[PDB]
């Protein structure tokens, strides 16, 4: 009577674990992209010449 309930519970839990993992990965990637999307960050200047 109650085995299918357990099985579906385990299925959903596994699905949720996997979704959480891929969510963390997607968030890290979005962090990277949002950090390095503004090209204006490359305002650095370097001093060279005949020194």
């Amino acid at each position: 009577r109650i085995d299918p309930y357990t099985k579906k519970i385990e299925e959903n839990t596994t699905k949720q674990k996997d979704l959480t993992e891929i969510k963390t990965k997607l968030l890290s990637f979005q962090t990277a992209v949002s950090s390095l999307a503004d090209a204006t960050v490359f305002a650095k200047r370097k001093v060279v010449g005949s020194i």
